[PDB]
């Protein structure tokens, strides 16, 4: 690309199998945790009314009794954040098995005291790491892409951390889809400017701050390569 | 009070029957939206071993067909958001069913251009509605509590948002527990002397930044008046 995805978040469902014939995506996420509600149910159906693909797991932590479970049904992919923090080795683990591609690092920076800072569990242990350590380790570990994602700007409608991007950028070569403070049709420019090959947002379509028609037609009318995409997801 | 609420928050489970025995805890808080997850199995449970209460639901949104079942196991107590914003009279509507006791207004508050907001869908829409307002009204409509969460604050670890308390604090007569950013034992007396009647927190013991005994100890060695409660909630 870039890229640009479009996300749709329901829920806890169910509102799935639905969604997914009628919204032809090209994700889905699914979060399959605690033996409960019908993650793995899901998925069969869809590798069934759609024997290809594409779903991504979301594996974390300790769960991974389900998570086996998942696979035998079809799931070829998956994110980690937290449980690659507890065990950086379970990321070479999956990428022997199903390849670099297949895998997917969350990364949750927040920085604290002018440095940039690794946070797990939902962003809320300091793990006291930096993200600049963190980013090659989990390259040289055996990731496919990187799911950076702003504290400082998660939710702020104010634009991504085009700096936490130029700082991670040059530390890698991994593809890196850039999550937190999308504000603005102009705020998308900044991110691919910055290093980001991919934009990740919700609240701005959802709520029709933004038009998806009218963001393609900003961004060609400035010369951008996109390409964007339909996620689709359960849980929180 | 006031009055500091301890919070174990798990989880999608099951981790219930076992946790409330085990911690005996004054609250719980239970989500139970869509018909998937175990959510009014575990009340039944509970209003067995425990045939007093004190369950408080997560109503919202128009998965009210759980919520009239789980009334039906024992739910006297509930906490509204976003359906009250939908839909002021809801409160009244449940005020007048249980009393003004029974219900619990969350608001969730952002600075927009040095003005209090109010933000719903899990704090993303701006409704447009100055806090101000919306204080005033929902005391009028019944309220019983507010659940003032600061988002200029949630998960900062900085101190609570002891400003916006002090906005609030003379605009009401309520109780009013306060969220955002608990981060030093230091900033619960801030919120107390806000006017605070009550102060939330979880990451801060869970990751034992704070020792709950200390911080007792700590508010009575400068005269305060606590009085620690158990929360205890599923899901996000």
């Amino acid at each position: 690309g870039k890229r640009v995805l479009i996300v749709d978040d329901a829920t806890n469902g169910r509102e799935a199998v639905e969604k997914y014939k009628e919204l032809k995506p090209d994700i889905v996420t699914m979060d399959i945790t605690m033996p409960e509600m019908n993650g793995i149910d899901a998925i069969k159906e869809i590798m069934k009314i759609d024997p290809n693909a594409k779903i991504i797991v979301c594996s974390a932590m300790g769960q991974q009794a389900m998570v086996i479970e998942a696979i035998k049904a079809g799931a070829k992919d998956f994110i980690v954040n937290t449980a690659a923090v507890e065990n950086p080795s379970l990321i070479t683990q999956i990428a022997q098995t199903f390849g670099s591609q297949a895998v997917v690092v969350a990364i949750d920076a927040k920085r604290v005291d002018g440095e940039f800072m690794v946070f797990t569990y939902s962003g809320k242990k300091n793990t006291g790491i930096l993200l600049r350590d963190w980013v090659v380790e989990v390259e040289k570990r055996g990731a496919g892409e990187i799911l950076l994602t702003s504290i400082d700007r998660d939710g702020t409608k104010s634009g991504y951390d085009t700096e936490m991007i130029r700082f991670v950028r040059p530390l890698t070569t991994l593809p890196i889809i850039a999550s937190g403070g999308a504000g603005k049709m102009e705020h998308f420019l900044e991110a691919f400017l910055a290093g980001a090959d991919a934009a990740l947002a919700a609240s701005v379509f959802h709520f029709r701050e933004i038009d998806v028609r009218e963001l393609k037609e900003y961004l060609k009318k400035h010369g951008v390569n996109v390409r964007l995409e339909g996620l689709l997801e359960h849980h929180h």
